């Protein structure tokens, strides 16, 4: 349903540019929040620290 957890491991380390995005790295457990909005960038939250952002989705593995 809609509360459906979706999970993903990071791939690259990814450093922000814009506020909009989210500074991760190599190995980062995250929720994926929203993957449909934009073609190449993920919503994601960092499930160490509930920090969110827009990361590049060939970054992320959904995972289970």
């Amino acid at each position: 349903g809609a509360m459906a957890k979706k999970r993903g491991i990071v791939q690259y380390d990814f450093m922000a540019e814009s506020q909009d995005e989210l500074t991760i790295k190599s190995g980062d457990k995250v929720y994926i929040l929203d993957d449909k909005k934009s073609k190449d960038w993920w919503m994601c939250q960092l499930v160490d620290s509930g920090k969110s952002g827009l990361v590049p989705a060939q970054f992320i593995e959904p995972v289970r």
